[PDB]
DNA sequence: TTTTTTTTTTTTTTT
């Protein structure tokens, strides 16, 4: 344990997913998906409060998490939790990406429902 | 503030530029610095690295303290949360805002201190 | 394995 002296580095972002999983896999057989998480909250600095909104486009690789994928629909509210990954230099600016490791749905069970069986009798 | 709405980073790393230190008409002191992060990582055993500069900001009084430690080189790990404006060019620009700071500097002063007080 | 240049209706924060 000696490098990993200054690799932390977690970002937990909540948010609604605004651009659908795009599903690929690369040449060793691994499959990834990606989509644009739109975050958006109201955070305090300073003792008062200030907007936050930010486009994460977020990616999950590898087995284990490609199936909670399959299941995130778009304006999907979830939670992702993963490392952050970037990149610009004037010669091929990337972009900020979050890869996550791990992800939970935000929307409760019997919420949703409820939007589903009441309009009828 | 609850809710679904989370928004936590916690970044490592050693200062690149700055920090630029001012005070805006509005009161209160702000400090920005860049932050190079760099580290190696992933699940059971598939490498994946990481880099990334993220501009963080230090804002209000009761953070302010803490900074006139780190320059460029300091080593530190900063958690706070990251919003995206317009920029002066580029549209979105990213930035931490550190709500709390740890200087990891101290932390081999205080490992050392141990391993060493007779 | 070149920090797998991978922002694919008007570029989401400007309705």
């Amino acid at each position: 344990m000696d490098p990993n002296s200054l690799m932390t580095n977690r970002l937990v972002l909540s948010g609604t997913v605004c651009r659908a999983p795009l599903r690929k896999v690369s040449p060793s057989g691994i499959p990834h998906c990606q989509f644009v998480l739109e975050h958006r909250s109201v955070q305090e600095e300073a003792g008062f409060h200030r907007q936050a909104w930010c486009q994460m486009p977020v990616i999950v690789s590898g087995h284990e998490n490609q199936a909670i994928t399959h299941s995130i629909t778009v304006g999907s509210r979830i939670t992702v939790q993963g490392f952050i990954s970037c990149h610009k230099a004037k010669n091929g600016l990337s972009k900020m990406v979050l890869h996550a490791e791990q992800i939970e749905l935000i929307d409760s069970v019997d919420k949703l429902a409820a939007a589903l069986e009441h309009h009828h009798h």
